[PDB]
């Protein structure tokens, strides 16, 4: 059978196609090769070319698709267009699927959503036991959004239950003028720093910081990104920073190695910037996260066979035949993908449930260290080390 | 419209339109907002906000005003007020996520000057204050910003 | 005491291991100090005399 996706991508004029496109169709080809999954099903999709930060475009194309018909919607990055995007599908009972984070106002009353980004609340309550275990008293948070410290909504607001002082310092806002915010660091004699923001920022203001002295081994730089595998970090691995962060996505196992090499030859057609300071030919969060959501909406497919997609109006609100019980379908799967165990909160779209690995950097480079659940707490095998007979 | 229904806002704006108008007095939400003002930037007609909604830096639409005073002005004078008072402790209690946005100024504020927060977030009902000021008990915070 | 560009190399390496912040202190008995290229190392404050 065919059946069809939607799928809206914020494209960047000229250039190479985008890193989530491409992804998504990676993993569209992946699946249609198995026969395993989906043996008497085929899939095809309708990728988009919308603007970035505009959220009429987004209707606009959301719109044309539904007068297609697909399935479900891959949604935009964008706040704004993620929202309207949810807004315009929850009007219709087709599913929402989101990579990316975004803030979601509690008096919102959509159905028909999933993320599958990770939690910035489980987030941030790992990064508190990461500080816990490193007995902290002072710590300095830099963040370069606005947005994001609601991302770290749980992190700030931490009073007395723990014995703990904050200073929150803003990027500003372009990005080669750390040297100030670097200059008040150095001169606060404040060396525990949180850094939240991408991998390529937290790549520029690491050359920033080898530029201003801070690479020493006084520091230890925490990073709420998960892409810190893509950095280089062969011009700090000697110097004696500590680097400690997170990591979701699950090399350990030989299959996700070998998704990630079937991966590589098709990203390693565009060529790598040596300024970025980021290491190429290597798998973001969010393609990742991109691939394991075509591979949750496809066994939630699997267990539907009934599925016509039938194509609707924007100008009425009819709403689909099939949309509260695939809806549920989606609701509860638990698949293994490259992020490892996914689960979604029953109550809510969120994957407040994972599997986390806590890298830090030494003189080998980056490795494994240590284990964080949200059911247990944190396990840090470093620690695990005194086993007495 | 209804609750935060952005699409039906959206339909709305365009049913608005079609009729013909000066320009649009926008909805007080922040979702249906955002998606009315990008519909009239798109279209070349005048938006109208009277209540403050975080604005995205990456947003380059100009077909609009608000009339809400910015939070970046009021939380100047709040910390000017806090700095006329020299206060030491304070304790701020906010009820809504964006809130962290309307006073981020006051949240710069200890680097650059002495002092010492604590924020606490209400519950999402509206009469579990009583745990909360229980707190206000325990931590002796006699200087609250709400 | 060495040439220029071996001065140069130690400085590299010196930069990659974090060897220099103001509590340390060079002198180059090389007279092509003006030579060098002291863009990476000004910025952190190193005496380098
Ligand atoms: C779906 O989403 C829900 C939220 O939308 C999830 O509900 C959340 O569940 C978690 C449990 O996993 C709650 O976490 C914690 O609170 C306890 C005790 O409460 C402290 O917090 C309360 C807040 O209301 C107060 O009432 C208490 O008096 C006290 O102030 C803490 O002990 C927990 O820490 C435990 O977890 C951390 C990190 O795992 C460790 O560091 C701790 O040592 C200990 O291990 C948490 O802080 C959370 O409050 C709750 N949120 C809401 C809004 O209800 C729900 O679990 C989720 N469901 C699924 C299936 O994912
Ligand atoms: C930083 O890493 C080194 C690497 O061996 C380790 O010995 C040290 O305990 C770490 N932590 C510090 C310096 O706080
Ligand atoms: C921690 O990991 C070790 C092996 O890595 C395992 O034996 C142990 O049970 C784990 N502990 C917890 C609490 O998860
Ligand atoms: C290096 O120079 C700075 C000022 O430029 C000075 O304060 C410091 O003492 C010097 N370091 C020495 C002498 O070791």
């Amino acid at each position: 059978h065919v059946l069809r996706f939607g799928g809206i991508f914020e494209y960047v004029e000229s250039g190479p196609m985008g890193a989530e496109e491409l992804a998504f169709r990676f993993a569209v080809n992946t699946i249609n090769r198995n026969r395993t999954l989906l043996p008497n099903t085929t899939l095809t999709y309708d990728t988009q070319k919308i603007n970035l930060y505009d959220s009429f475009e987004a209707s606009k194309k959301a719109c044309d698709q539904l007068s297609l018909g697909v399935a479900a919607i891959f949604g935009p990055s964008h706040s704004s267009s993620a929202n309207a995007v949810q807004s315009i599908c929850n009007a219709l009972g087709v599913p929402h699927i989101q990579t990316r984070w975004k803030h979601q106002v509690s008096d919102n009353k959509d159905s028909f959503y999933v993320s599958l980004y990770p939690d910035f609340s489980s987030l941030s309550r790992a990064i508190l036991d990461l500080v816990q275990f490193f007995k902290w008293k002072t710590v300095t948070v830099v963040y370069d959004d606005s947005t994001g410290l609601i991302r770290l909504q749980e992190l700030i607001k931490a009073p007395s239950r723990y014995n703990l002082r904050l200073k929150i310092r803003q990027l500003p806002a372009d990005t080669k003028d750390a040297k100030p915010l670097l200059k008040e660091m150095k001169r606060g004699k404040e060396f525990h720093v949180i850094f939240d923001c991408s991998h390529e920022m937290a790549a520029g203001i690491l050359k920033q910081a080898l530029a201003m002295g801070m690479m020493t081994e006084y520091y230890h730089y925490i990073f709420t990104t998960l892409d810190l595998f893509a950095l280089d970090v062969e011009p700090y691995r000697y110097s004696g920073v500590n680097m400690t962060g997170f990591r979701i996505l699950n090399t350990e196992n030989t299959q996700v190695s070998s998704i990630i090499e079937k991966w590589s030859m098709e990203r390693l057609q565009a060529p790598p910037k040596p300024d970025s300071g980021l290491l190429d030919g290597f798998m973001t969060t969010d393609a990742a996260l991109m691939y394991d959501a075509v591979h949750v909406v496809s066994v939630a497919v699997q267990q539907f066979p009934q599925m016509t997609v039938s194509s609707l109006q924007c100008n009425r609100h009819k709403p689909w035949r099939f949309g509260t019980r695939f809806m549920s379908l989606i609701k509860e799967a638990h698949w293994e993908g490259l992020t490892g165990r996914i689960t979604f909160n029953k109550t809510n779209g969120l994957r407040t449930d994972f599997d986390l690995d806590v890298i830090s950097l030494k003189e080998e480079g980056l490795e494994k260290i240590g284990t964080w659940d949200p059911a247990s707490g944190l396990n840090m095998t470093e620690s695990q080390k005194g086993k007495p007979a």
